[PDB]
């Protein structure tokens, strides 16, 4: 079929493995056999890798959203991350990964096309935030948490002129997501600008658009001073 029942097909199977209706070695015939389904042998080969014991499924989760980048498939792309986000115990990252699901799939429907590449940006710096928690790297996941914070600043920018009031709501619950995991990291600054980058996105949402300007740039300075 079509790329779109793919996903969600490999979905469901790594699904059904996390909730603990199958294990392993049905996980890994299954989505095998699902790839093998649609064609796509480079993942099948990297699921042979898993029904051969060599590695276990975070690694293969890894080499398959790497894998996926290669070939293009973004909705794969998305399920990927978020079993990567939800066996990683981390509840806020899911979430924000469902919100930026919810933007592609707004976004794919018309014509708006410069949104994809952020979009497609901020994947990868959610990739790179998944392959530091993986290896404990906390010092470079407050780094990578300030450059999607910038992109977040640079989508709401872009929002602002243009009429879109959804896009201003939704990065402004990534954005409090992203204040408490800050929080939750025992940082302050960065939690303080992430904050200051939704309030001027809410302010501009509500009509005062005129405020959110000095904030905009008094938080973006505040970031590139903290990156450094
Ligand atoms: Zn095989
Ligand atoms: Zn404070």
């Amino acid at each position: 079929g079509t790329m779109e029942e793919l996903a969600r097909r490999v979905g469901r199977a790594i699904e059904r493995y996390l909730n603990g209706e199958i294990n392993e070695v049905e996980l890994a015939l299954a989505v095998g056999h699902i790839f093998r389904d649609y064609g796509l042998e480079e993942l099948h080969e990297i699921v042979d890798r898993l029904l051969a014991g060599e590695i276990s499924v975070l690694e293969m989760l890894f080499r398959l959203y790497e894998a996926a980048v290669k070939l293009g498939l973004d909705d794969l792309k998305f399920v990927l991350l978020k079993a990567i986000f939800k066996l990683l115990n981390e509840p806020k990252m899911v979430k924000i990964v469902e919100i930026l699901e919810e933007m592609y799939k707004r976004a794919v429907k018309k014509g708006d096309e410069e949104t994809i590449k952020l979009l497609k940006e901020m994947l990868e710096v959610l990739f790179e935030i998944a392959k530091a928690i993986a290896n404990n790297d906390k010092e470079e996941v407050k780094k990578l948490l300030a450059k999607f914070v910038l992109l977040l600043l640079e989508m709401v920018k872009r929002a602002i002129k243009k009429g879109d009031k959804e896009t201003l709501k939704l990065i402004h619950e990534i954005l409090d997501i992203i204040a408490e995991i800050f929080e939750e990291l025992g940082d302050d600054e960065l939690a303080h600008a992430a904050r200051l980058v939704s309030k001027a996105a809410e302010l501009a949402l509500k009509g005062k658009k005129e405020e959110a300007e000095k904030l905009f740039e008094i938080a973006e300075e505040e970031l590139k001073e903290l990156i450094e």
